[PDB]
């Protein structure tokens, strides 16, 4: 029993962080196979990020342009071009770390574990999601740049993540390791804002299962409700829409839980409208809504990897 | 910016962790150098679980009666003892992937990650705190004895605690890894419960200093307050005791904000009186002790957000 913000064991990861250094600049780097991923603006001056123009950055830059560090070791850098905003650096070495992986591009509401790396070198993980508005609320300092957001399933790691900039709001935003933007993002130095961001109601609904299963069920009550009328209270609270792809979602919790749908959604509508009697849900003061359906099972059944 | 319950990387303690089994039962077991550490109720059978004699229990058991698997690799055992509430497993191989580490007993109010585990194999990384009562609030299923928190400050491991029992109210108790557990409580199924728990007043104000370096400012007031007098109101609300120790290990925290310690107290006691009125701080609606002042240090800026 207990549940946790739990993230997935980083080890895999961290045997493919490195370091890259361009210039006066300082960041991190993914090394899989022979080729390091980082972001393009590793390749900026300051100036240069007020209004860059990357691709004749770039030419300026020769393959010795680019220091990187494995640990201690120096990896020679034998080719360079990018991808969307990810810089690509073809080294002459295959990291032999790198783990089964692939690159995926995830959709808002889905969770992921950030590793947290400054100069190469891991320094802290924990349990983000990808918000509504594409950021997400992370904690980075300068030099996190690189840092990585991934899953593990069996044996693959699945890379969805890599971190760009801080906004003025203090959320971040970044890349898929393709290079492609989450959300309406530019990697210019210039007037950028988050969005305003909504509740994920798929993942409150996931959390209310769990706290269920740890035996927290005052907020359990004998009405039932439709998805055309709780999508109204959704709508009202600033949820996003129930669908019903998000009700056979939770079909294992429902079934491992005993509880319909949208009998659950009748709770989730009562504390909407009404609050917490100054009560508490799983420690929390609050409707969380960082855990998927799957993050539920996965710790209520101890997977591992 | 940001501010996360954030985990140290737990790679070099994935790479130590074992299966170890006696009998019908199964665990998790550290490895390091050439020694292996699990709980000692790995010897106990579901017969004896309320009064075992684990000297009696043990001399029973030859080297081979402990099976040891690193992976898809069994370890050859080549000699066992007990030390507290910890078997050592003596093994015919040194772990290739020990890291730096060291063993230290922590006191209540401490933070550590716990990597969980089950069958030798890792399953998720989360931040911990010790409770005043000698309990920490895990997530841990069947199977977990023997997973261990830790912490990695600088290059070294320094492992700070092995899971040994879940107790009715769904806490978990357990030992340092020289097999002293924390707390009153004892491996054996008789009738145990946690004591009362209190908040952890040192770590709150770590998090309300936490709460400016990161740019907020709404709960601070006017107001001061001498040691004594915060004390005789924050217990009135189930709060630990702060001592000058306390208020010491702050100093850093204070120093980087402008707020002295005791303007920071009086801060606390107004929430303790107002509640938050619909805000949050740091993304809870509740006052958050599972921070410390070294935790606030280590994750936010030096850099105040004025
Ligand atoms: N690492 C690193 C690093 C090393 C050398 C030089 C710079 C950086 C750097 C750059 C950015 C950045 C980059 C671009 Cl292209 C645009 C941008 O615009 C912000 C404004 C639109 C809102 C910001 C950034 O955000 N951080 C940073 C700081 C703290 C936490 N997370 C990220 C660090
Ligand atoms: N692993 C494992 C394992 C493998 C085979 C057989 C048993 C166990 C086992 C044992 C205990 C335990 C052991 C002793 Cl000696 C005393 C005790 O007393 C509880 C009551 C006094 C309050 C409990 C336990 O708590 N868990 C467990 C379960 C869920 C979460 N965390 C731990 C798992």
């Amino acid at each position: 029993s207990g549940f946790r913000k739990m993230a997935f064991p980083s080890g895999k990861v961290e045997g493919c962080m490195v370091q890259v250094t361009c210039g006066t600049t300082t960041l991190n780097g993914l090394w899989l196979d022979d080729v390091v991923y980082c972001p393009r603006h590793v390749i900026c001056t300051s100036e240069d990020m007020l209004n860059p123009n990357y691709e004749d950055l770039l030419i300026r830059k020769s393959n010795h342009n680019f220091l990187v560090q494995a640990g201690n070791v120096q990896l020679r850098v034998i080719g360079h071009s990018m991808q969307n905003c990810v810089l690509k650096l073809k080294v002459d070495t295959a990291n032999p770390k790198t783990p089964k992986y692939k690159f995926v591009r995830i959709q808002p509401g889905q969770t992921f574990s950030v590793l947290a790396c400054y100069n190469g070198s891991p320094s802290g993980v924990y349990q983000c999601a990808m918000r509504p508005n594409f950021t997400i609320k992370g904690s980075f300092l300068n030099g996190s740049c690189g840092s990585v957001g991934f899953n593990i399933d069996y044996d693959c790691v699945s890379f969805c993540y890599m971190h760009h900039m801080e906004l003025p709001t203090g959320v971040h935003a970044g890349t898929d390791l393709e290079g492609n933007f989450y959300g309406p993002f530019v990697d210019r130095q210039t007037a950028q804002a988050a969005g305003t961001d909504t509740t994920i109601t798929v993942n409150v609904l996931a959390w209310l299962y769990a706290a269920v299963i740890n035996g927290d069920r005052w907020f359990l009550n004998r009405f039932t409700t439709t998805l055309n009328d709780f999508n109204l209270v959704a709508m009202k609270y600033n949820y996003e829409p129930l669908t019903q792809d998000h009700v056979d979602i939770l079909g294992p919790l429902s079934a491992q839980t005993g509880i319909a749908v949208l009998d659950m959604c009748a709770s989730l509508k009562e504390l909407l409208q009404n609050g917490m009697n100054g009560r508490t849900i799983l420690g929390s003061a609050l409707l969380e809504d960082e855990f998927t359906p799957f993050d539920v099972v996965r710790q209520c059944s101890g997977v591992t990897f």
